[PDB]
């Protein structure tokens, strides 16, 4: 059974031997450098007296996935001030109120809240309505904006059924169950795939939806076992939905091991400590650790599925050490403990590239202390 049925989440430092007292004063630590920390470390920033914003310091700009991610972090951290600062800047400047992504956010905007461009990112949608379900099931919901739990309905609602709502598309294929890499285009990203998140879905959203969303977990641990590389745990950036890498884009080739694909093994762990309903998620985790056990960090590369290095170098490679650590909540192999300890003795990514290794090391960081939680009611 697991995490959700048994309310028991595994402490993966402790049982590595580090002591109680010295992992909260770590995830404490950890969430004071991120949200409070100096210029060089810091990703969180408030604006005036009831927003804040996530900033993608790399970029220059705001994401959905980042504001998204923050409200996770906060919410797991019992932050309410933080959580409610981050939520009306997405609710205020990102969330459209009407047209072909009404209810959807703008992917990015400027730090002052202009939008860059209208199209969303799944991944964002799906952080924000899990984060506003926890919001309303640990503190209730208050006034709107605050009404969390209608918001993360209205959310859900849009993500389902946006092509009756007027002439956009909705962010699920209707015909498999599986979320879409953006609304328009007929291909996925296996990164996106939250099964454990879409299990809660089942019975938070508006009823209607609650069959689906059951359906779109088993899709989505199905597609998962398609998507991933059998030898070396590796997936690909962007999937077809039969899980073999999509066409090279307009925008890049996302057939290879980088930057998206770094959160699948955290993804499988944290769906095999909740709900342990799949035991190829074990097996995915240790292959992934036994692909990387003998690689240094600082030679992360880019890899094709097949497990073949690129000279190019991982954009994010404590990002990569931080979803291959989290893989021990599911790996039983020689290498679990090894990531465990490399993990605590890797300190956050500062300068102008920290955004995106910074927010994987935090999920990371409450995931192995035991504290990446299912909040019911």
């Amino acid at each position: 059974k697991g995490a959700y049925d048994t309310g028991t989440y595994a402490n993966l430092f402790q049982r590595s031997g580090y002591r109680e007292d010295e992992i909260k004063a770590r995830l404490e630590q950890t969430w004071n450098d991120l949200f409070y920390g100096d210029e060089h470390t810091r990703i969180y920033y408030p604006v005036g007296d009831d927003k804040g914003y996530m900033l993608d310091t790399g970029n220059d700009d705001v994401r959905s996935e980042g504001m998204s991610y923050g409200m996770m972090m906060a919410v797991q951290m019992d932050k309410k001030h933080e959580f409610d600062r981050l939520w009306n800047y997405a609710y205020t400047y990102m969330q459209h109120t009407e047209g072909r992504y009404k209810d959807y956010f703008a992917w990015h905007c400027k730090p002052d809240g202009t939008r860059l461009s209208p199209g969303p990112a799944p991944d964002g949608e799906e952080f924000f309505a899990m984060a506003l379900f926890f919001a309303s099931n640990r503190w209730g919901d208050g006034p709107a904006p605050y009404d969390y739990q209608a918001q993360a309905r209205k959310i859900l609602h849009a993500c389902l059924h946006q092509g009756e709502q007027g002439e956009g598309d909705p962010m699920w294929e209707p015909s498999n169950r599986l979320i879409k890499f953006i609304p328009e285009l007929p291909f996925s990203d296996p990164s996106y795939h939250l099964p454990h998140f879409y299990e809660l879905f089942a019975q938070y959203a508006n009823e209607q939806d609650r069959t689906f969303w059951k359906e779109a977990a088993e899709a989505s641990r199905a597609y998962l076992r398609t998507a991933c590389h059998p030898v070396t745990g590796l997936s690909p950036e962007y999937a077809n939905y039969d899980g073999t890498p999509a066409p090279v884009q307009l925008h890049g080739d996302f057939r290879h091991f980088y930057s998206d694909a770094y959160r699948v093994a955290a993804n499988v762990a944290l769906d095999w400590e909740w709900f342990r309903k799949d035991p190829w998620q074990v097996q995915q985790s240790n292959r992934i650790q036994a692909f990387f056990s003998d690689i240094d960090v600082s030679d992360y590369r880019r890899y094709t599925i097949e497990g073949e290095p690129f000279n190019e170098p991982a954009a994010s490679p404590v990002g990569l050490l931080a979803t291959n650590a989290m893989a021990s909540l599911a790996a039983d192999g020689p290498d679990a403990d090894s990531f465990v300890k490399r993990f605590w003795n890797t300190p956050l990514r500062q300068g102008k590239r920290r955004y995106y290794d910074n927010c994987l090391y935090f999920f990371t960081m409450l995931a192995l202390s035991g504290n990446y939680r299912v909040y019911q009611q």
